[PDB]
C-alpha cells in the first residue's frame, strides 16, 4: 500500500533538472525488490541510460579496499596493530603540524588500524581550513591522477600529519596509504589483488580502475562544479547541471592508475553484488571471502564521536559512528533520516550512495554522477526505501 | 571450506626461524576440533617434539592460582574484601612511593580483591620506568627462584607500593602475594592445594612447580633474549632463536619452589583441561570445582580502562578489561584481533597463550618457548582459530 | 670590548649578512654606532651615506603611532567599530580548522586592529585555516593593487577567530591604515608625511624611493617568501638576492600599506624611536600627549604558557601593547633587556628597541629575508651589555 | 659570560653544538617512550627544564639507567 517513493524521489530530481540520470536497486535476502532508473546518460544528447551503465564511484572505493585489507589480515599478511613503517620506511619519523604553525615529531606509529579508521592524522587536498591541505594541493596528490600510487605515496610521506596517530578522527587520504601498504606487504598490485580476491569471485566484471573494452559508450556523464583538488570553497558550489571537468585526476584508460580512496569505475549491478556479500561475508555460491568473526570485527563500532558528531568539511553524519569499512548507525534517535541500528555503508563525491541494513537483510544503492550536489540524493533514496519495507 | 590457517601461521613461524617448536589445540564443546604442531623440541639437535611436551607457562600460572583463590572464597577461607594483613601482619603499614620521590602511608588496606585485580599497588622487577622496580631487582624478587615464597614475601613486604590500593591498575607481583596469603590463611602450601583442588580432579598429571620423574627429556627448550629481572630494556630485545639463560629464576627440580605469578610447568593437554573447565566450573565427569555463581563473579568485567586502555610496559590489550582471573573482551569494536564478546584467558612471557570463548563453547591454547617474542603468536593463532569456526 | 662590532663583523665574515648598520642613542644622542660589510656582495660597494632599507613590519609602529594621534584628535576611538567607516567589514565570518564557518559574534574595533585581536591572519601564516585564501587573493603578493581595492578583497574572507578573543599577528595594521583613510578622507602616506615624518625631519622615509634613492637602496638577500606556500622548515640561510616580485615596488606613487612597505634609513628610524621616549620632537613639539603615549605603551595583551608566538617563533617575556612588543618579565626574557623595553622588527631583519629605564634607543639595519640568526636581538643584547 | 660574548644564546639548541643530542626521547612512569617534541636549549640546561634527571633520583623513571651507565660513579671517564 505504501507507494513507490523511490521512483518519486528520483523522477523529481530528474524533472527539476538536478541530476541527469539515476539508477537504483534495493535487494532483500539477496534478490531485488525495488529498482528503476530516471533521466538519461547525458543531457547534451539525451541518450538513454545504456544497460550496465558505468559510474565513477569515487569514495565507494574505500569499503572495497578496506574489505581487501580485512581479507589480508585474516590471511596473516599483517594485523590491525602492524605499524605501516614496517612495510614502507618512508613513513618512519612522521611529523605533526597544528593550526598555530607548530611542528613536532609524532608520538605514535601509524598502524593498519589507524588507516582503516582515518585516525592516522592524514588529511585531504579538498579539506577546508586544514593546517596541511594547502601542501597536499601544492603536491597535487589528488590532481595528478597520472602519477603512480607508489610515487604519490613518497611525496605524501614527506608531509606532516594534522594530529598524533590514534588521537583524533579525520576523513582522509589514508585509504590510499592502505592500498599502497597493501602493495608493500604483499609484493602485488592492489588492482590485481582486488580483481582476484573480490571482483572475480563476485562476478563484478565491470569494476576496476579503467573502463572495460566496450566501456566508453556506457560511461555516464559527470556533472557539477565541486573540485576535489582546488582551493577549498568557502560556500558550496552552486548546483548546476554542467559537465564536470576532471582534469587528469580520473583517467579512463590508464593501466597503472590505482588508488585506495577513489578511482574505481563500477555498475549498479556490480556494486550491489559487493553490498549483498557484506551481509554475510560469502559469495552467492557460498565461497567465504571473509569469515563471520572477522566480518563482525570489521563492522563493529570502533570510532565514537562527541556531541559535534562525525563530520566531513563540517557536513554531519548524524547518529553514525565509524567501523573498519565506513559509517555505521549507532543511534537511531540521533539519525537525520530513516535507518535502523547497524545500518552501514559509505558513498562517493559524485553522489553515489549505498547501504546495508542487517536488521532487514537489505541492501540499496543509488548511482548517479554529480560532483558537489546540494541535495543529498543518497540519503533521500535510503529514507524512501526504509519507508517502503516495514 | 576455510583453510587451516592455524597450521599455516605455525608453519610460517617455524620456517622463518622465529620459533623452534609450536603445539596448539582448539576444543569445542570439550572435544578437539583443530590441533597440530610444528618444528622441533630444540634447534641444536632438532629432536622432534616429544609427546606430552612440557612448557614453562610463566604467567599462565596466574589464572590457575586465581581460580584456587575463588575456590577458597567459595569455601569461606576468606573473602574478596579480606584485608591481607589479617593473614600476614608484615603487610600492615604499607607505604606508597611516587615518581617525584615522595613517600607516604597507604590510605587503604590491601584486600584479596586488590590482589586478584592487580589494583593493590604492587609492581614487578621488569617494569620499565616504574618508581619502585629498581628496588625489586635489588631485592632479586624474580631473580632468586631458590628463595622460599614465604621469605621472598617478607622482603617484598618492606617495599612501598606505587599507588594507593584500589585506586589504579598495574600488572604486578600481586598473584605471588595471593599465593602466599593463601598459604597464610589455610596453613597449607599453595602447591599442595593446587595439586588436590585443581590438578588431581582435572587429571593434570604433568602440571606443577617441578618436572615430573620422566620430565627432563620432555622439557621444551626455551629461546629468546628478554630478561624478567634485568635492567628493563629501552627497546625490545631482538628476536633471535638463541637458548635463553634463566639463571636461578626457574628451577626444574626444587621441591620447595612455588609462586603465584609464574613458575608452573605444564603441557598442552593439561592446560586444555583447565581451560575447558572454565567454560562451566566442572570437571568432565561433573565434579563442581566452582559453582556457577562464583564463576560468574570471577569472570565478570571488574576493572575498566580509560582511552589508553589496558597496558603492560605500554603494550596494549585492546578492547580487554580485567576480571578476577585475567583478561576479558568487553568491546569487539576496540579489539585488535578476531574475538567475541566475553572471550577471556591470559598468557605467559615465553609466548604461551590460551583463551576461552563462551559464545562458541570454545577453548584454544598455543604452547611454545620464546622469551621476548616480537611476534604475537598467541593472538595470531586465536585470530586463525576464530576465522575457522564461523 | 665593542661587543656590537664583534657581533656585526662576525655575521659579515661568516657570509650571513651583506651589510649591517647600527646606532644606539642615550638621552637622544648617539653612544654607539657603526657599520660592517657592504651594500651588495655582487659589486662590494660600501654602505652608502644615508643607506635605504626595506623596513617591512617596522612600518607597524609608525602607522600605530599615527592611529594614536588620530585618536587623541577625536577622529575615532579604541572602541570604534571599523564597520562604521567601511561597511564592507559589516557581517564578518569566522572559520575554524575543522571547516566550520559561522558569523562573528563581535564587531572588529580599532583596538582589535592595533592589538592583532581582530581575527585577521596573514598570507605567510603556516597551518592557518584561512592563509591559503589570502595567497589565492594575492593580498601581499600584489603590491600594485591600491590599498583600498585590496581591502575589498580581504573583507570578504573569514577571520580565524571571534574579534577580541585571541591574538594572532596579522594584516590588521593594513586594515588600520585603510580605516584611517576612510575616517579622515585622506591618504595614509600624506597623513604620515604631515603628522610624523616632517615634524621629525624623516626626509628619507616613505613608500617610494626619493629621486636620488636608487643608488642608496641596500640589496636584499634571503629566500623566505612572505606570500608563497609557507615552508615546512626554514629555507637555508644563504646570501642570494631576494626576488620581491611585484610585492614591494620602489616607485609606485600609489603604493601604501600599514603592515609593511616603508623605505627608511637608520637615521630616520632613530628619530622616530627617540621620539617614543617622550612623544615629542627634539625641539619639544608634542606629537602625542604623555597620557595617550602611556595608554599606547601599557601592556595590553598578555599571553599564556606558550607565550607570544608568530609562526611558532617565540617572543620570550614579551607582552603586546598598541605599538608592538613590550618586555613584561625579564626573568622570562631570552636576551638582555629591561622591564618596559618596547619596539618591533621587520622580516628583512631590521630591528629596533626603546628602553625607557635607560633613556636608550637602538636600531639595527640589514636586508635579509628569512634569517636563521636573530641578529636584532644579538645586537640589543650587545648594547645592553655595554652600558 | 659566554652568552654575553656571543658564543651562544639562551635559545640555542644544544644539538647545534653536539648532534648526539639530536632526536631525544622521553620516557614516562608507565613505560611509554616517545620522541621529544621540543629541542633542548641552553636555557633549558640552566633552568633544569631540559628533562634530564640524576643517578640518585628516587622513584625516577630513568635514574636506574643512569646508575647502570655509571654516570656519576665513573669519575675517571672523560666528560666528553
Amino acid at each position: 500500500s505504501m507507494p513507490d517513493l523511490l521512483t518519486n524521489v528520483a523522477e523529481n530530481y530528474v524533472n527539476q533538472d538536478l541530476f541527469a540520470g539515476i539508477e537504483w536497486r534495493i535487494d532483500q535476502d539477496g534478490k531485488p525488490i525495488f529498482q528503476g532508473c530516471a533521466g538519461v546518460k547525458d543531457i547534451e544528447t539525451r541518450t538513454f541510460i545504456p544497460k550496465n551503465a558505468i559510474y565513477r564511484i569515487y569514495s565507494m572505493t574505500k569499503p572495497i579496499v578496506s574489505f581487501l585489507a580485512m581479507m589480508l589480515i585474516e590471511r596473516g599478511v599483517f594485523r590491525l596493530s602492524s605499524p605501516i613503517q614496517n612495510f614502507d620506511p618512508r613513513f618512519k619519523s612522521m611529523k605533526v603540524i597544528d593550526q598555530h604553525a607548530h611542528i613536532e615529531p609524532a608520538t605514535a606509529l601509524i598502524t593498519i588500524e589507524h588507516l582503516l579508521t582515518h585516525q592516522a592524522g592524514f588529511s585531504y587536498d579538498f579539506s577546508l581550513g586544514c593546517p596541511i591541505s594547502a601542501h597536499y594541493r601544492d603536491a597535487q596528490l589528488i590532481e595528478d591522477g597520472g602519477r603512480d600510487l607508489t610515487d604519490m605515496m613518497g611525496v605524501l610521506a614527506e608531509l606532516p600529519l594534522v594530529f598524533h596517530p590514534g588521537t583524533q578522527w579525520k576523513y582522509s587520504i589514508s585509504t590510499d596509504v592502505l592500498a599502497h601498504i597493501i602493495e608493500c606487504a604483499t609484493g602485488e598490485r592492489v588492482d590485481d589483488l582486488l580483481q582476484r580476491l573480490i571482483f572475480d569471485p563476485l562476478d563484478m566484471q565491470d569494476t576496476g580502475f579503467s573502463l572495460p573494452l566496450d566501456g566508453a559508450s556506457r560511461l555516464m556523464e559527470v556533472y557539477g562544479m565541486r573540485s576535489l583538488h582546488g582551493l577549498p570553497a568557502l560556500k558550496p558550489a552552486p548546483h548546476v547541471l554542467v559537465p564536470a571537468d576532471l582534469g587528469s585526476s580520473h583517467p579512463t584508460d590508464d593501466p597503472d592508475f590505482r588508488r585506495g580512496g577513489h578511482g574505481l569505475y563500477s555498475t549498479l549491478d556490480d556494486y550491489m553484488a559487493f553490498a549483498n556479500m557484506l551481509l554475510s561475508g560469502q559469495t552467492p555460491e557460498g565461497e567465504t571471502l571473509l569469515s563471520p568473526a572477522v566480518l563482525k570485527l570489521a563492522l563493529a563500532p570502533r570510532v565514537h564521536f562527541g556531541a559535534r558528531g562525525m563530520r566531513i568539511n563540517d557536513e554531519p553524519f548524524a547518529g553514525y559512528s565509524w567501523n573498519l569499512l565506513g559509517r555505521v548507525m549507532t543511534d537511531v534517535g540521533a539519525a537525520a533520516y530513516a535507518t535502523h541500528l547497524g545500518e552501514f555503508g559509505w558513498s562517493g563525491a559524485a553522489a553515489t550512495y549505498f547501504w546495508v541494513d542487517p536488521t532487514k537483510n537489505m541492501t540499496g544503492c543509488v548511482m548517479t554522477q554529480f560532483l558537489g550536489s546540494q541535495h543529498p540524493i543518497g540519503s533521500d533514496m535510503q529514507a524512501a526505501a526504509m519507508s517502503m519495507l516495514g
